[PDB]
């Protein structure tokens, strides 16, 4: 339906804080305030920078698919303002981006809530494959936090070091590049928000896989958990796990999380 994305007007809708900024835009919490309603919803509205040339048409169509996402773990586009600029209306999700939430509360994350959310952004991909739609910056800062323990994908519709080898020698897309980066983002929750390759130069990554090299195993986990992390990381994109396996794979270890994952204080 086109009814599932709104046209927002200009008084409909008010920036009220900064929620973040970068090349791309700024993210801003606010206020959707339709009209003819007596309501007023917190939401979060992204302001793209503005660009000197798509049309408006092209910008809808884009737009109507973000509408369209019906998944718990997939952000959906609420609401949409083309003026001199694309401004993105979407609900908040209070507790911000899951890299600087697993940063945060490094010290009171458990090995259930980590397996749960390997489990979730596992389905929200599964079903972005499901709509033939490839993400291509899957990436721990591009998971959302509605609640501690329900999260949302993001940013999608260079990031070399969650790239998979042939997106970055051929700039080849496809769900099973997606597995790669689910692996790194699974990496980044483990390590509890470690960088990958950290201080390495992003042209330097290629060598590194191409020698065989990999991220290290996280302290944490359980050679099961690593060894589904380095399935991601198979030069052969079809010898990667399936994002459906994933989701089975994950939901049996969210099921004993001890067994699993061995965190600060276990036995
Ligand atoms: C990890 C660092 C970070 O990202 N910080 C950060 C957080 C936010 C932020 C905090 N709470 C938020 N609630 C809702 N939304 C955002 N951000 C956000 C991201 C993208 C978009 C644009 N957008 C859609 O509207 C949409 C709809 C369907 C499918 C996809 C998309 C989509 O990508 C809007 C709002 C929240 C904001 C800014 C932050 O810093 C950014 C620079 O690090």
């Amino acid at each position: 339906n086109q009814a599932l994305l709104r046209i927002l007007k200009e008084t409909e809708f008010k920036k009220i804080k900064v929620l973040g900024s970068g090349a791309f835009g700024t993210v801003y919490k606010g206020l959707w305030i339709p009209e003819g309603e007596k309501v007023k919803i917190p939401v979060a509205i992204k302001e793209l920078r503005e660009a000197t040339s798509k049309a408006n048409k092209e910008i809808l169509d884009e737009a109507y698919v973000m509408a369209s996402v019906d998944n718990p773990h997939v952000c959906r586009l609420l609401g949409i303002c083309l003026t001199s600029t694309v401004q993105l209306i979407m609900q908040l999700m209070p507790f911000g981006c899951l890299l600087d939430y697993v940063r945060e509360h490094k010290d009171n994350i458990g090995s259930q809530y980590l397996l749960n959310w390997c489990v979730q952004i596992a389905k929200g991909m599964n079903y972005l494959e499901d709509r033939r739609l490839v993400h291509r910056d899957l990436a721990a800062r591009n998971v959302l936090v509605k609640t501690p323990q329900h999260v949302k994908i993001t940013d999608f519709g260079v990031p070399i070091k969650w790239m998979a080898l042939e997106s970055i020698l051929h700039r080849i897309y496809t769900h099973q590049s997606d597995v790669w980066s689910y692996g790194v983002t699974v990496w980044e929750l483990m390590t509890f928000g470690s960088k990958p390759y950290d201080g390495i130069p992003a042209s330097e990554i290629s060598s590194i896989l191409e020698k065989g090299e990999r991220l290290p195993q996280p302290p944490i986990c359980t050679i099961d958990v690593y060894m589904i992390m380095r399935k991601c990381w198979m030069i052969d994109a079809d010898s990667r796990p399936k994002f459906r396996e994933l989701i089975i794979e994950f939901s049996k270890m969210a099921r004993d999380p001890q067994r699993y994952l061995v965190i600060q204080g276990d036995e």
